[PDB]
């Protein structure tokens, strides 16, 4: 097996200075021209010159003007070109290449390829060599001279990345255009589109120097009016690095483009950053307000990449989080400013310590920076990205404001125009950490553990509190679980974000401090605390850790109606529901295993149930934190809490949990869905597609979940508001109209209505299928069935495959139905997929990352499907090694 391993890096034997490529496109073919001025580096020792080319047709390879013959001078295995060292000269020389290459064909979506009407690439991590031939490495730091050429009519619109430097009429309907990029690039990062696409525009004025930026971002004709707030979304993003970070775009243009067919959520190629459409596309008649939110997010991230990822690159691919974990940081720190609630934060949280703690303690944990790669494509993980986000985030709580942006304007300057690898980032904060506490002996080597060790710590807490001395202590213990990559665990220097509530009256006791813990234990002693406070523990999430709160239930309602924290907040929360699923999960298994006729099940806390009221109904509080605290905790969330996992009992716990807290709130579940309308449903803003009100979206999250609980509970006559719903001018409306209806005998006339409200719009029709694939139907196998016949069929769009399945690989109670059939049709699927998309199939693979969690009738039915997927003829690299590591044998 091929296994690149971290401590190998060693610099190419060669230089790539220019690359001159001239890419010409036809109907049945596209033929890329290619020259490379190269020379030799210092680290050369006489080898032979091993360019990556994957599945490329040879027409012609020189060196300075001399053709080099197969057999002979080269050979070609449809993965390497070796030219053997007696050809290669010793100084430098030009390297000619012409590969014939069929984008029409190409459904992996990876290198150049067709998606509906427009011709694009998608190079990160390894698509370049699809395209030419390169030595296809992110160190491998060149500048770029492109033309592309075309059928005018069909393509009129051709892009790459930089300047536009010619235009030209070419015989026979052609015409061509040639860019040049002035930036030093590594190959993942060029990109060029060809296509019939319309464009709105803008220009931007950089804050300090006063560059005149061009900005257009791109679509199909049918779908250029959904572009704008895409655009709006880019200015955004620019004035916020310009006024947090002082960092201002670098080139007179800026192209965003969306396209049908894409893998992931959208690529930060230089000046042409690519998007999946569900990313870049939105109108207010048209789309769910998610969307929204998600173009916020996705356009800030490709545009945050300019610096973390393009000024400043990868030296290898083992430095990722480099780039993708402070990428996310830096929209995170975005998102969280425009849209100002605290549930962007809680929403992050969430996503992390469900879907990220899951993969943790799975066998596929690794840490932020991986020791091992087989395929690259692996490692694009929420361990990568979302836990690298928190372990950047943990600089900022640590260093403050100031002293962080100092830390990071270090790392600009010093790494600038260049690659730099994760020490280099800790080392810029380090020279800032040195500054902030006067002293030149304080290092941030223990900060290191952060890159290199895997798994979830745990931190819990014992108190004392001595009330005539006024002296508060706070004992915190660390632990991470020894696992594959390390078998001794250190302790981390993790950063505990801490206030003190006084219980009688909600009030904070001090000021807001951060305590450092670096030992696997410490005791930290707080002086003049009048009363025995209540704790406040890791405010904003401070560290990607297990809380142990040691608090009780009492304590945790105090929290939720008074502290100040949003995290905080939500957590106590959390904990309460997660004590009650563990009670009543264990009830319901003893009465299962020892077949009893009769048994007693714990009541939900009817303080907690008060305190929920209390919230509820106050109308000052906020409707997106609402929204949380009347649901449960993630079904990913609460498997990291439970062994041997029997899903129909987490079904049966979770449903009567629902029931008991229904039976008391219920009416006024209804009475505030009723009396939010009105703000919820306002069409203030409908028609401005610059313009997003995130509180009001939040009404309509709220009051969309409260009709969730309402419809399953069958509130009296609530049918009617069922019905009306439906109605609405918001899709978020209409289409969670459809989902609620899933416990009544209309379903299936508003599956109709919604269908036609929905087909013919791409994305639309996309949210339709996921909205029917999570449908809370018992005949749901048979409503999969009538979408793959009807709506689904062929289509090899990602979004259609994902859109379809993954929704319903989380429905609890189906998927996991004890026959393994769920297994089995999503099996199907991922092998179905894997022929045409490898990096899609794995995605598919998703739902069993828990396999060995569960029961063990559960656990056997998975892994004789993963088995079955790894016997699959031809299966691809990609799946291949990710079901190996799954399943322990790699
Ligand atoms: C371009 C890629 C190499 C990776 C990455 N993009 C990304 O969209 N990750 C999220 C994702 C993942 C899976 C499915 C979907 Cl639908 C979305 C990124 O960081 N872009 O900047
Ligand atoms: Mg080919
Ligand atoms: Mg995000
Ligand atoms: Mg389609
Ligand atoms: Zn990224």
């Amino acid at each position: 097996p091929k296994i690149h391993y971290r401590k190998d890096y060693k610099p190419s034997g060669f230089i790539i200075n220019n690359v001159t490529l001239n890419i010409n496109i036809h109907d049945n073919e596209t033929i890329v021209r290619s020259v490379l001025d190269m020379d030799i580096s210092k680290h050369n020792v006489g080898e032979d010159l091993v360019f990556d080319g994957v599945g490329l047709k040879i027409n012609e390879i020189s060196i300075n003007n001399k053709k080099l013959v197969e057999g002979e001078e080269y050979t070609y295995d449809n993965e390497f070109l070796t030219i053997f060292s007696k050809f290669v000269p010793k100084s430098k020389f030009a390297f000619s290449s012409e590969v014939i290459i069929h984008p029409e064909t190409n459904y992996a979506l990876t290198g150049l390829y067709k998606s509906k009407n427009i011709i694009v690439s998608q190079c990160e991590a390894t698509g370049f060599r699809r395209i030419t031939f390169f030595i296809d490495r992110p160190d491998m730091m060149a500048k770029y001279d492109v033309t592309v050429t075309a059928d005018k009519e069909k393509y009129p619109v051709l892009l790459s990345n930089g300047d536009k430097v010619n235009e030209f009429e070419i015989p026979g309907g052609r015409h061509g255009a040639r860019f040049n990029d002035p930036h030093l690039k590594p190959c993942y990062l060029f990109a060029v589109v060809a296509g019939d696409l319309k464009h709105l525009s803008a220009t931007y004025i950089t804050k300090y120097t006063k560059k005149k930026v061009e900005l257009y971002v791109f679509s199909e004709e049918k779908y250029v009016s959904k572009l704008q707030w895409a655009l709006e979304c880019l200015k955004k993003s620019m004035a916020f690095d310009e006024d947090y970070f002082g960092l201002e775009y670098d080139l007179s243009r800026l192209n965003l483009v969306a396209v049908s067919d894409f893998n992931v959520g959208a690529m930060e190629n230089k000046g042409l950053n690519i998007f999946n459409a569900n990313s870049l596309l939105a109108s207010k008649k048209n789309s769910i307000d998610f969307s929204y939110a998600r173009i916020l997010t996705v356009v800030g991230h490709e545009y945050f990449h300019n610096y973390t990822g393009n000024r400043v690159t990868l030296r290898d691919w083992f430095q990722l989080t480099l780039k993708e974990g402070l990428t996310v940081h830096r929209e995170n720190l975005f998102s969280e400013e425009m849209t100002k609630t605290v549930t962007t934060r809680l929403s992050h949280v969430d996503l992390l310590r469900s879907v990220q703690f899951l993969e943790d303690s799975s066998p596929l944990s690794h840490p932020i920076r991986p020791e091992s790669y087989v395929s690259m494509e692996n490692f694009y993980t929420t361990t990568v990205y979302d836990k690298g986000s928190e372990v950047m985030r943990m600089y900022l709580t640590i260093l403050g404001e100031e002293y962080y942006k100092k830390g990071f304007d270090i790392y600009i300057k010093k790494n600038d125009g260049n690659t730099a690898t994760c020490e280099d980032f800790n080392y810029a904060m380090e020279q800032a950490y040195k500054m902030k506490k006067a002293d030149n002996s304080a290092n941030l080597n223990q900060y290191l553990l952060w890159f290199s060790q895997s798994g979830t710590p745990h931190v819990s807490f014992k108190y004392n509190y001595d009330a005539e001395k006024k002296q508060y202590s706070i004992h915190v213990n660390q632990y991470t679980k020894p696992d594959e990559n390390q078998k001794e665990k250190k302790p981390l220097f993790i950063p505990i974000s801490v206030g003190l509530i006084n219980p009688e009256n909600g009030k904070e006791m001090i000021s807001q401090t951060t305590l450092e813990l670096t030992k696997e234990s410490d005791t930290f002693v707080f002086n003049n605390i009048a009363v025995k406070p209540i704790p406040s523990l890791f405010r904003g999430f401070s560290a990607p850790v297990y809380i142990e709160d040691n608090l009780t239930d009492e304590e945790r309602i105090l929290l939720l109606k008074y502290d100040s924290d949003a995290f905080v907040r939500y957590n106590s929360c959390t904990n309460i529901y997660m004590k009650q699923i563990l009670m009543n999960y264990n009830e319901f298994l003893k009465a299962k295993n020892e077949k009893l006729e009769s048994f007693n099940l714990t009541p939900v806390n009817a303080q907690f149930i008060d305190a929920i009221k209390y919230l509820l109904e106050d109308p000052h509080a906020d409707a997106g934190f609402k929204s949380y605290i009347v649901s449960l905790p993630q079904d990913r969330y609460i498997i990291n809490f439970v062994s041997n996992l029997d899903t129909d009992v987490l079904a049966d716990t979770k449903e009567y949990i629902y029931k008991q807290i229904g039976d008391k709130l219920n009416d006024v579940y209804y009475k505030m869905f009723k009396s939010l309308e009105a703000k919820a449903d306002d069409l203030t803003y409908f028609n401005d597609e610059s313009h997003v009100d995130f509180d009001q979206m939040n009404m309509r999250t709220l009051r969309n979940t409260l009709l969730s609980l309402l419809s399953k509970a069958q509130y009296p006559n609530i049918l009617n508001e069922i019905i009306e719903h439906s109605k609405s001018p918001y899709p978020s409306n209409w289409l969670t109209s459809l989902s609620v209806s899933a416990y009544f005998d209309k379903y299936f006339e508003l599956y109709d209505k919604t269908y036609k409200l929905s087909k013919d719009d791409e994305l639309l029709l996309q949210e339709w299928l996921k909205t029917v694939s999570r449908s809370d139907r018992k005949d749901i196998y048979e409503i999969l069935k009538k979408l793959e016949n009807e709506v689904l069929k062929d289509s090899k769009n990602p979004n259609d495959i994902r859109a379809v399945y993954l929704p319903f690989t989380n429905n609890l109670r189906r998927f996991h139905d004890i026959s393994g059939k769920g297994y089995k049709l999503i099996a199907e699927v991922i092998t179905k997929t894997d022929k045409f998309n490898p990096m899609v199939a794995t995605q598919l693979c998703e739902p069993f990352k828990l396999w060995n969690k569960l029961d063990t009738k559960r656990q056997e039915l998975m892994l004789n499907e993963m088995n079955t997927m790894l016997q699959e003829p031809n299966i691809s690299n990609n799946l291949k090694e990710y079901l190996l590591r799954l399943t322990n044998k790699l």
